[PDB]
Formats: structure tokens, sequence, C-alpha cells
């Protein structure tokens, strides 16, 4: 599984899988 | 399983998987 | 398991895993 | 199983594996 | 397993395994 | 088991494990 | 839980050229 | 929780060219 | 919990060019 | 908890090249 | 606990050039 | 427990060139 | 008898202000 | 006779102000 | 008899007042 | 009779200030 | 007769103040 | 008779002040 | 007398008597 | 007498009598 | 008697009596 | 007599006389 | 009598009488 | 008599006459 969880975020979040 | 949890983030937070 | 917890984050922080 | 754990981070956190 | 635990950090962490 | 764990931490922490 | 806050995200080129003078008096 | 915060991040290549002066007097 | 906080981040190239000067009296 | 804190990260080359002068008086 | 933190990060290379002069009077 | 903190912390190359002077009178 | 001039004369005060910038990105 | 002239003559008090800056990324 | 002549004159106080910077990344 | 010249006559009282800098990565 | 002549003549008082620096990384 | 003539002169009171410096890495 | 003559004048000429 | 003679000006002339 | 002659003046002529 | 004769003059002249 | 008499002149000349 | 001849000045030239 791949999951994101973000909560009040101001700032920058890459999330990146990459094969 | 791949997870990512932020409170509260006013910086960067990069994560990356690369194969 | 790939785990990043983070809480009240103003820097960087940066997590990579590559193979 | 990979691990980041953060509180109140105003630095950098850097982690990484490499295969 | 490969554990980070930090709390209250202004400096720089870098943890790194390589094989 | 790989283990870090720092409180006030203002300095510089490196680890790191070769193989 | 009061916020107040500035935020700035950027991710792109940015070029600024910028001349002030050449007057003759 | 009170927070007041300024955040800047950025990402992106930044150029910039300034000239001041030139002037005949 | 307070916090006054100013922060920054940069991760990208940054070319600054800055001339001041040149004129004749 | 009472934080006040200003903070700078930096992660890329920075280039700075600044001239001042060449005035004839 | 009260904290009061000027903190500064550096991870990358930095290239500086200044010229001060030059003048003729 | 009360901090008051400067911190510095460097782990990229630096260089510096600085020219003052080649006024003449 | 062959004049190519360019001629500048000044003879008042001149106050001259200049602000570039304050953009966010 | 041939006479090519860039000529400048100044009598008057002058004030210059420049700002360029102030941007956040 | 061929002139090429650049000439400035000047006799006025001069201020001059110059910022460059305050850019936060 | 052939001349290049490029003269400078000043007169007048002359103050400069200039700053550069002040920039947080 | 061939003249080539760059002349500068002064008569009065200079003042400059330079700063450069004051950068945060 | 050829001349090729760098002249400088000068006849009033010059007062420079450089800083350079104060940067936090 | 008081005189003032000139020819192709590109500059500044400034004559002035005060008592 | 008070004479200002001038030809081919491109600067300045200043002539002053005080008394 | 004052008598100023200029030819070709490119710089700055200041003739001044004061009494 | 006062007299000032000036030919191809790029610079400064200056002449005053104070009683 | 005062003269002064100046042929391409590129410096400064200064000539003054005082009493 | 007061008499200053100058030719092809680029330096500088001063005369005073004080009493």
């Amino acid at each position: 599984n791949f999951l994101v969880h973000s909560s009040n975020n101001f700032g920058a979040i890459l999330s990146s899988t990459n094969v």
C-alpha cells in the first residue's frame, strides 16, 4: 500500500516511487 | 507498506524510494 | 516497512532508499 | 524496518540507504 | 531494525547505511 | 538493531554503517 | 489553535535583470 | 497552541543581474 | 505551546551578479 | 514550551560576484 | 522550556568574488 | 530549562576572493 | 567647420527615488 | 576644423536613492 | 584641427544611497 | 593637430553610501 | 601634434562608505 | 610631437570606509 | 564698459558684477 | 573695462566681480 | 582693465576679483 | 591690468585677486 | 601687470594674489 | 610684473604672492 496522510500542511511534501 | 504521516508541517519533507 | 513520522517540522527532512 | 521519527525539527535530517 | 528518534533538533542529524 | 536517539541537538550527529 | 502564517513556495526558474542609471546631467 | 510563522521554501534555479550607475555629471 | 518562527529553506542553484559604479564626475 | 527560532537551511550551489567602484572624479 | 535559537545549516558549494576600488581622483 | 543558542553548521566547500584597492589619486 | 555636438546643461535641484522589488514567489 | 564633442555641465544639487531587493522566494 | 572630446564638468553637491539585497530564499 | 581627450572636472562635495548583502538562504 | 589624453581633476570633499556581506546561509 | 598621457590631479579630502564580511554559514 | 562677446557657445558662460 | 571674449566654448566660463 | 580671452575651452575657467 | 589668455584648455584654470 | 598665458592646459593652473 | 607662462601643462602649477 502507498498512503500519504497530511494535516495542516503549509510546506512542500513530495512523495515519489520510481521503478 | 510505505506511509508518510505529517502534522503541522511548515518545512520541506521529501520522501523517495528508487529501485 | 518504510515509515516517516514528522511533527512540527520547520526544517528539511530528506529520506531516500536507492537500490 | 526503516523508520524515521522526528519532532520539532528545525535543522536538517538526512537518512539514506544505498545498496 | 533501523530507527531514528529525534526531539527538539536544531542541528544536523545524518544517518546512513551503505552496503 | 540500529538505533539513534537524540534530544536537544544543536550540533552535528553523524552515524554511518558501511559494509 | 490560532495560526498566523505567511507562506511562500517556489518551484520554477526565475530570471531577473535590472538596470538603473545611464543619466546625463 | 499559538503559531506565528514566516516560512519560505525554494526549489528552482534563480539568476539575478543588477547594474546601478553609469551616470555622467 | 507558543511558536514564533522565521524559517528559510533553499534547494536550488542561485547566481547573483552586482555592479555598482562607473560614474564620471 | 515557548520557542523563538530563526532557522536557515541551504542545500544548493550559490555564486555571487560583486563589483563596486570604477568611478572617475 | 524556553528556547531562543539562531540556527544556520549549509550543505552546498559557495563561491564569492568581491572587488572594491579602481577609482581615479 | 532556558536555552539561548547561536548555532552554525557547515558542510560545503567555500571559496572567497576579495580585492580592495587599485585607486589612483 | 563641421560640428557634431551633444550638449547637456543643468542648473536645478534634482531628486530621484527608485524602488525595485518586494516580489513574493 | 572638425569637432565631435560630448559635453556635460552640472550646477545643481542631486540626490539619488536606490533600493533593489526585498524579494521572498 | 580635429577634436574628439568627452568632457564632464560638475559644480554641485551629489548624494547617492544604494541598497541591494535583503532577499529571503 | 589631432586631439582625442577624455576630461573630467569636479568641484562639489560627493557622498556615496553602498550596502550589498543581508540575504538569508 | 597628436594628443591622446585621459585627464581627471578633483577639488571637492568625497566620502564613500561601502558594506558587503551580512549573509546567512 | 606625440603625447599619450594619463593624468590624475587631486586637491580635496577623501574618506573611505570599507567593510567586507560578517557572513554566517 | 561691460562687454560680453561669445561665438559658438555650447557650454555655460556666467558673468556677474555685484557691488 | 570689463571684457569677456569667448570662442568655441563647450565648458563653463564663470567671471565675477564683487565689491 | 579686466580681460578674459578664451579659445577652444572644454574645461572650467574661473576668474574672480573681490575687494 | 588683469589679463587671462587661454588656448585649448581642457583642465581647470582658476585666477583670483582678493584684497 | 598681472598676466596668465596658457596653452594646451590639461592640468590645474592656480594663480592668486592676496593682500 | 607678475607673469606665468605655461606650455603643455599636464601637472599642477601653483603660483601665489601673499603680503
